[PDB]
């Protein structure tokens, strides 16, 4: 009954049937994106309408289409032909991954380049990388992928250990032409293998690790109803799944006594980008938007009990569409479990004699995705005390190159002859806020230092300053760790028992934002990543910080275009967009497979409750 | 046999006997500090000499003494009379906590102040707060505590809910005189109680939390030998305990193949300070150094299985001295256990077909201390991948005041009429480094942005810069989160297989440092807290960033005096001092008992190993 329920296989099968009968899904068509649309604002109408948005690619060169379907009514709502030179190309298709390698294998320029290096073409893997927009006029309106080559010595070999530097090719995957092959010179292919399961490299496995057993004898403390509605320790929320964004959290609310109090209407990681900092022409174009160009949800892993998720695990198995509109289940794609989280509160009082200890715990919702060499875990955490936290875990295999004789200012050495170019991993969290309802505002809070003098005779005082962001044009904000800068989302019409507006405070990690020159192509296409915080007025069609069609878009779409409307955000339905990321100078310890590194953010209540919300937690 | 073993009760009993027979421990003497001295550098002599340092207070007004004893030889090594107006007073004694309240209860000025407020003197608790150094010439060379009052309505009442604002007294605890009583006016005493175990305040306890069972069926993976020597997953270290510093880690090393490689010679939290930012004369003097003035180790809690420490716990029970030289055991004062820590590394490869997942875990060493209203957990973590992390957990009850009519720029409101002054919690970690041996250096590493232009035509390149700190005068450093600033401790004489110096990188949280005006008393006494990182040359007697005698010291002792020697630190035996802290604007959710908040730092290997050190972890 819930309009926020996960898409079913039957819904996707109906979408396929509707598209087919409307003439929109012939043999030359491919579904590049399919997802359920959220209910519109003010859906207190009980009139459920399950609508799906579809991007349709044409492999024969015809114009792609954007289509909205109503599965409830069995109709096509709208269908629009896209001009991709104007509005961007469609996301990369999984079936194009192999096309780049296959097309190059018959190109005489590519073959001549491999022959000079004595590389057997049957052993050469080609990574299908997104193209971006640079100086090549012939690429406008064409669907281009760029290929970098890696040698696999045998079928189980890790190709990443053997980059073929000095070589890149550009491919038009619709006309099936190799447009350019660039060979800047022969680099030795690094020879050491990177096979992290080879006993010769691992040595004998440790026998010292004794088991840790985590069980829940009475079962877990949370309940799941309607497929995807979670209630846990006064929290309630809906867990969604979208093929572009991955796990999406809807309707996050906290039961405070008799009242269900909303906090966040929708939370998602709405974009991520990995820009490379190597000026070599072989890689200086390299920036991949895993979310916007590749769709991270479709590469979600099936998570294994005991290995990926440990304890009393409840799984969700989301259903997505394949390229032909058939439903495909991601078995055990989302893990949900609670975890002990140490001490919650503790005090031993010298005057009352009372000794008091309580333990904390958190609810975990997570999935893992794999796109090429990189693997990412996305973790959402709910804590007993009202804190909400997000954590990204980056692992997998670093992207490699040759390490040049005489060194590099932009590449780390990992092994003899083997390099790893500097890069960043930058995320955008889209938080459709609903602090006690939809009338919200954002304030920027800085520590204020005070000078010794009258009224501060001992020079000890310090204070804080709060600045309300009133219009979109002033709501593009930068971090300032030195002044302890945070941002408070409050509801000016909902007050706590002290007559102060209720609120939540966003705590950032204050990592560097996008390092590229502001005049670069990537600074224009990933403008969201140049600032730590953006606030917009809610609008149905403003979904992604980079716009709807990221692949080969020339720039400026998304957040820079939205905020130019300069809308009122002071006590309105607003959306917070937070940029956060890792800057990665790879270390030897990252090779041949990288130990997890993490980044994230959290929100903590700030006068949202009338006192500690965990006074009713029992003594365990 | 280990010179780093914990002090035994027999050792402390021998110290008492040695002091007594030397005439140093008559009825008027009290031991204010007692601790074992670390072995001197170059102790490859097998000549064990267990020596103890003792601070001896005299309650009759005679000069205190610093005494060094050899328990191995049964002799007094040295005994020096202290001039406390010059070098500072001794730490606060536990038995002085009650003296402040008892002396005020018979002072007519104090009684007149309580009478005007209709407060029964038998219900008034007085917090014994350290005095600092301000404008009062009569306090120089005298042992002063300052008292702030709180009402306890009944013996189990939380007094912190009922501050008596507008009133402060200063007390000479040796001559037993009340030197000043300052009454700036009547504030209503806040009336709501803060009894977090009262069912009227908690409501009915939740019945929704199901148990989480963490067990180790084969026992833990670590071993403890010689009382306090830990070996765990290639790590080895000695766990010390000192009554001032608390848990101290010695000889942290990692077994890399056949080699035991040192990393850190000694790690401790060597000072902590809580400065208050309220300019009211009632509290503008308030800054307590829990470590240096009160000695956090002597107030360590006994930790309860299942509540404080959960899982398969191994306890240490350190022995300390009471004020008369009797040994006193802190039963179950230190918890040690390993914890699952999620995914360690993961990759699913599109070309090799191999799916790989490993789980992480960490070793935890922790203790909890309580000093008045505040409670702190100190956590040291060792991870499989070579990371070392420290985490402080702050909880307990916030220090309170009245909330003034018409508001405050320096105090938060928690309840009707109840305020909580702004403050910071600042820690100093002292890391006696030993990266592959004692020849170390520190480099400061900043991200470098590059301009679009020749050699960077697409404007994507970025790099990094490393600056070696060569002398103490240039080794006082500030954080810069915007440039991703970190610090690398390396050994220039020990190289990895790529011929690069081995190293470890310190990652700070980049929280604000001391906010007080640089001309303030607290900026002079806690100068360490004004900068994020200091590096000194190792010296036996340079133990604390604030000096040996913090209580009522006029300023400048410790780190500012050490670095004026301007010693060579480039490839030498060096010590890193890292300042980190929390800035606390109290929220309603912190009342009546505060949920834990955390701060810390971590060190990660940076080309210390020749490849990932966790390739030999089994598949679980
Ligand atoms: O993560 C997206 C870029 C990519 C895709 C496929 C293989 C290697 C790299
Ligand atoms: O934490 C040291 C300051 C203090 C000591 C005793 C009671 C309250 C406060
Ligand atoms: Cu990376
Ligand atoms: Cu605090
Ligand atoms: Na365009
Ligand atoms: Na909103
Ligand atoms: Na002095
Ligand atoms: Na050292």
């Amino acid at each position: 009954a819930s309009p926020f329920r996960l898409a079913s296989a039957g819904e996707i099968s109906e979408v396929q049937g509707i598209l087919r009968t409307a003439g929109l899904l012939g043999p030359e068509k491919r579904i590049a994106y399919l997802g359920v649309l959220d209910p519109a604002r003010g859906a207190g109408s009980e009139a459920e309408d399950r609508r799906f948005r579809v991007f349709i690619h044409d492999v024969s060169g015809a114009r792609p289409q954007e289509v909205t379907v109503s599965v409830t009514n069995g109709t096509v709502i709208s269908a629009v032909e896209l001009d991709t030179a104007a509005t961007g190309e469609l996301p990369v298709l999984e079936e194009e991954f192999e096309v780049v390698e296959q097309l190059l294998a018959t190109d005489e320029r590519w073959l001549k380049a491999l022959a000079a290096r004595n590389l057997d073409v049957s052993k050469v893997r080609v990574a299908p990388l997104s193209a971006g927009v640079f100086e090549y006029a012939e690429e406008r309106g064409r669907r281009i992928l760029r290929g970098l080559a890696f040698v696999q010595d045998f079928p189980e070999d890790s190709a990443w250990a053997h980059p073929v530097d000095g070589l890149v090719a550009y491919v038009d995957v619709v006309s099936k032409e190799v447009t350019r092959v660039i060979d800047t010179g022969v680099f030795p292919v690094p020879a050491e293998h990177g096979n992290y399961t080879d006993p010769e490299l691992t040595g004998p496995l440790r026998t010292t690790q004794k088991p840790i057993s985590i069980t829940q004898p009475e079962g877990p403390s949370f309940t799941v109803t309607g497929g995807n509605h979670i209630e846990w320790e006064k929290w309630s929320l809906d867990v969604g799944f979208d093929v572009r964004e991955g796990v999406v959290l809807h309707n996050i609310a906290f039961r405070d006594g008799d009242r269900l109090r909303p906090i966040i209407n929708r939370a998602s990681i709405a974009e991520m980008v990995v820009p490379y900092g190597d000026p070599s022409p072989i890689r200086s174009w390299q920036n991949y938007f895993d979310t916007g160009e590749y769709l991270v949800g479709q590469y979600a892993n099936s998570l294994e009990l005991g290995c990926d998720c440990l304890g009393d695990i409840t799984y969700l198995s989301p259903v997505i569409s394949d390229a032909f509109g058939n439903p495909r289940e991601i078995r055990n794609g989302i893990c949900m479990h609670e975890e002990d989280w140490g001490i919650l509160a503790k005090h031993s009082d010298l005057w009352s004699g009372i000794n008091y200890t309580r333990r904390n715990r958190r609810m975990v919702i997570s999935f893992f995705t794999t796109i090429g060499n990189y693997d990412y875990g996305f973790y959402w955490y709910l804590y007993l005390d009202g804190t909400i936290e997000f954590e990204a875990k980056a692992t997998g295999v670093v992207f490699t190159s040759a390490f040049p004789e005489g060194g590099s200012d932009n590449i780390s050495q990992l092994a003899p002859g083997l390099g790893a170019p500097f890069h960043q991993h930058i995320f955008s969290a889209r938080l459709d806020m609903a602090i006690d309802g939809f009338t919200n505002r954002v304030e920027e809070e800085d520590v204020v230092r005070q000078t010794m003098g009258p009224g501060n005779e001992r020079g000890n005082a310090f204070s804080r300053k709060r600045t309300v962001l009133t219009r979109e044009s002033e709501a593009v904000r930068e971090a300032d760790a030195r002044t302890g800068r945070t941002w408070i989302i409050s509801n000016p019409e909902s007050k706590n028992r002290l007559n102060e507006p209720v609120g939540y405070k966003l705590h950032a990690h204050n990592q560097p934002t996008l390092l590229a020159d502001p005049g670069s192509s990537i600074a224009r296409r990933a403008a969201f990543a140049t600032k730590d915080l953006w606030v917009t007025r809610y609008a149905d069609d403003e979904r992604y910080p980079t716009g709807d069609f990221v692949n080969q878009h020339s720039g400026g779409a998304g957040l820079p275009s939205y905020i130019a409307q300069d809308r009122d955000i002071d006590g309105q339905d607003i959306v917070v967009w937070h940029t956060f990321g890792l800057t990665h100078f790879p270390r030897v310890e990252d090779w041949p497979i990288m130990p997890v590194d993490t980044v994230g953010f959290k929100l903590r209540p700030e006068g949202f409750f009338d006192r500690s919300p965990v006074l009713d937690v029992p003594a365990n």
